[PDB]
């Protein structure tokens, strides 16, 4: 297990001495950065003197893991490792455990009570402190009150040999701050609390750690509906119309679905449940075949407006037809034939509204505009395409390939199979299944379907109507966005300056302690 080169870049001021937070994502080898630490540690102290390690973790499955990792290490270098957990033994005091080996993986809470009986008299003992998810380190938590015993004794000094400090964190957190400023005034404080001097992000070796744990960067964006939509309007009254029929002959149509709405997939649910009835005497049997026939015009309709929803209205409009010359190449029904003369009325005015350039499709523009300005940056982009329904699917396909400022792209339905096709578009059982994405370009077009995995700069874009989402993704991204900053800031002052603002935090909040 060779050390990264990002690890070593974290690593560094640790080993230099410094008290350190270590702020990296998780599953990026934090915790073996830690052992590189300790290891290096260990080594520092001369014949006839040993340092002593502890390494503090959160729960449970992390104490089992370090337990057995920093044992399998470092009991082969001839350190003395053992774990001690709040299922104890009970019959060994802590203390002559502490005394008998050099390192100990530690849940926080038994060693605070250890301090409390006096068992442990000092944190002296110890030379190295690590501390897994460090930002725990506040508000009364274990953590803290080791931390605290820490301060007294520094502050109150009269002071003691004390131990260097590590912490390991994927996120200091920013708190309740709405401001950078305050964002910044935050982490302070959890510096503070673990008395660090430098906080440890990986800066020069980016490109080596995104190899290692793989994250695109997601991007939301809100869509859309036309302000005016006519067609909408004049397929909602042939389904009105179409209802109204149905709602006649069956005195009694409401079926287990409630507030069905035109253009909705809940709908296309509604529709089905009525169909799974007629599935199941002359009047009850005409009746069933004519909502059998209603319910179906109804689905063809609800497909459409689905279709001109998120696509073109020509799209849309285009589906309607062929569904209406796939009717006529059956035999007629007389019901048909009247279903068929009612779209047929409408017809001449949706291909008017359908032409009118001003009625074109907000969703549809910002979809284009972003596949535009992404396959700019990189050619060589492939991207799987994930919208709502089949139809849909049929619809963005047709539509890409007439689109002469998409010429870039050659779209494929449904990695990779298939190199030749760039952007492929697809739709997916909603389950508690997950499926699975390899492309460096992910786009959800209004798609709820069951969550995606990708898989290998790569981007996934997530296209939603629904404003709550995108206001809550526009917070966390604001938070973020405050905690690099003003970490980035951390960095540029001296220690000198930096040590003197953490030493007066710890100083008044010592007497409030007091």
């Amino acid at each position: 297990f060779k050390p990264r080169n990002y690890q070593l870049e974290l690593a560094l001021p640790a080993m230099k001495g410094k008290n350190t937070i270590i702020c990296a994502p998780t599953g990026c080898g934090k915790t073996f950065v830690s052992l590189l630490i300790c290891e290096h540690h260990l080594k520092k102290f001369p014949q006839g003197q040993k340092g002593k390690v502890v390494f503090f973790a959160n729960q449970i499955p992390v104490y089992e893991q370090q337990k057995s990792v920093f044992s399998k290490y470092f009991e082969r270098h001839g350190y003395r490792v053992t774990g001690i957990s709040g299922a104890t033994a009970e019959n060994v005091p802590v203390e002559q455990i502490v005394e008998n080996n050099d390192i100990i993986i530690l849940t926080p809470q038994i060693l605070v009570n250890n301090l409390k009986k006096g068992t442990i008299p000092s944190l002296s003992i110890f030379t190295l402190m690590i501390f897994d998810e460090c930002h725990n380190t506040s508000k009364q938590h274990p953590y803290n009150m080791i931390m605290f015993n820490y301060l007294d004794q520094k502050l109150g000094g009269s002071s003691g040999p004390l131990p260097q400090v590590i912490g390991l964190t994927a996120s200091v957190g920013v708190g309740d701050a709405k401001n950078t400023d305050e964002a910044l005034d935050y982490i302070c404080k959890l510096c503070a609390s673990l008395d660090a001097s430098v906080i440890a992000t990986v800066k020069h070796n980016l490109e080596e750690l995104e190899q290692v744990v793989y994250k695109p960067q997601k991007f939301f964006r809100k869509v859309e509906s036309r302000i005016s939509d006519k067609f909408k309007y004049i397929i909602a009254q042939l389904m009105r119309d179409t209802e109204s029929l149905a709602k006649r002959i069956c005195k009694d149509l409401e079926s287990q679905i409630q507030n069905r709405e035109f253009g909705t997939q809940k709908y296309e649910q509604w529709i089905v449940t009525v169909q799974k009835a007629c599935m199941v005497k002359d009047e009850e049997s005409r009746i069933c075949k004519a909502l059998f026939l209603y319910t179906s015009h109804l689905r063809k309709y609800n497909d459409a407006l689905i279709i001109s929803e998120h696509a073109r209205m020509k799209d849309a409009l285009d589906y309607l037809k062929d569904f209406f010359s796939n009717v006529r190449a059956a035999g007629f029904d007389e019901i048909e034939q009247d279903l068929t003369q009612r779209f047929e009325e409408k017809l001449q005015e949706l291909e008017s509204v359908s032409r009118d350039p001003s009625n074109e499709n907000p969703k549809l523009e910002d979809l284009c505009f972003i596949l535009q300005e992404e396959y700019h940056l990189n050619p060589e982009t492939i991207t799987i395409l994930f919208v709502k329904t089949r139809a849909l699917v049929d619809a963005l396909k047709n539509w890409i390939e007439g689109n002469p400022k998409l010429s870039f792209l050659k779209p494929g339905i449904l990695f990779k199979a298939s190199g030749d096709h760039n952007i492929l578009i697809a739709t997916s059982v909603a389950d508690e299944g997950i499926d699975i994405a390899q492309c460096n370009l992910v786009i959800l077009y209004e798609y709820v379907g069951n969550v995606i995995k990708m898989i290998q700069g790569s981007k996934c874009f997530l296209l939603t109507s629904n404003a709550g989402v995108i206001e809550k993704e526009q917070i966390n991204m604001y938070k973020e966005k405050m905690m690099n900053d003003s970490i980035l800031r951390l960095q540029t002052w001296d220690e000198a300056v930096f040590r003197e603002k953490i030493l007066h935090i710890q100083t008044h909040e010592k007497f409030i302690r007091d």
